[PDB]
């Protein structure tokens, strides 16, 4: 608390009443999402910041209750966001909640300690976006931190929730460190090949093509 | 046809409206589903015998187009059967039909021969008619009459079958309790389709998936599958 509860938490599309918890990708900062939340207008966006503390799983689970206290919950990830998704939800479970689906971009789960930070960092050198004073003053240590996060992180154990895997138009190679999410869910387990590199998935065209994807996604019942 | 239209494929829950197109395991016979057919009380299941003529894939076309004229199809296999159905979905899709999916029973596309190492088709014959020694489906003058020399041509077929392509079609996979590494001739069903692989974890052994209490638990997973809507 302190200043405000809503802290390290981005709210898109407010007056829409289905929520989908989004981690962001390793640059860290939820207002990446900006974009793809104008393709998923039926869907209200409570996009995350990388919370840097070693307890900020706690804190997650905390805002998400606050944001979404009943119910099955649909959790969103790209890029090192996959990762914290997959993480969150293991918190969330064992907290009692159901977690009814995570939906991953492009990346896989951490299997080992031993990369897209880069290409990241290029794609917004210059985003009017990122340049705000409040994110200006803790871009680099948020990304650092976010990206030590990911290279140390080995994710263990199994989510019941069903996961769902948009896959880059580009071929690719499963490093050693890195395995499918087959395994990691008791669950269903769904891919779908998008289009567009990894790191240009959600913006600019390439977006358009693959919201249409993560929509059948989100439209999905049993 | 000939004096039998419906020789090679055996009807069940007839009297429901939605059917599902499947494929045999490898022992070639379409009755070995009818446990699996009380499971899927909903379904009318259209389960096919192997069809040893060269041409099956077109028989397996005209059989379908005649039982199922309009609308989209759901196709299903098991064992080997998960192979002819994906060869027969893009025959299908190929003249114009929608496979609105194909649902595979812990079997995977095949990518290159099968490797049987130190053995032969023969022996290998011999012990998939073993596995399934006792089993009411395989009784019968009509199924013991032919089931060695459908057996071998089917498994024929899947060792020397190798799979290219894509269908538009969705593939769910059920896949076995027990572990298993994927050999270097086969592979997994992610890019046979530019529609979206799902798999799940089910229960039991590969051969012990469709029958007995394994089969109850599995039987909901794959009312799942079916039941999907988007």
């Amino acid at each position: 608390g302190g200043s405000d509860g809503l802290q390290d938490v981005t709210i898109m599309n407010q007056d829409q009443e289905q929520i989908i918890f989004a981690f962001p990708p390793v640059l860290g900062y939820g207002l990446m999402y900006q974009n793809l939340s104008s393709r998923l207008p039926s869907y209200k966006l409570c996009a995350f910041d990388f919370i840097e503390e070693e307890d900020r799983l706690d804190r997650y689970a905390d805002l998400i209750q606050k944001l979404q206290p009943e119910g099955p919950l649909t959790l969103f990830g790209y890029s090192a966001g996959c990762s914290l998704a997959f993480e969150a939800a293991k918190k969330l479970e064992g907290q009692g909640r159901i977690v009814q689906r995570i939906i991953m971009v492009d990346s896989y789960k951490k299997q080992g300690v031993s990369s897209d930070v880069e290409a990241l960092m290029n794609v917004n050198r210059d985003n009017e976006a990122l340049n705000s004073e409040a994110v200006k003053h803790g871009l680099k240590q948020k990304t650092h931190a976010f990206y030590s996060y990911y290279v140390n992180l080995i994710s263990t154990g199994q989510v019941k929730a069903d996961i769902d895997l948009l896959t880059s138009g580009a071929d690719f190679d499963i490093p050693e460190w890195l395995a499918s999410w087959e395994e990691a869910t008791t669950g269903a387990y769904r891919m779908k090949r998008g289009f567009g590199t990894h790191a240009e998935m959600l913006q600019g065209e390439t977006l358009d093509r693959n919201a249409g994807i993560l929509l059948e996604f989100l439209n999905t019942q049993t």
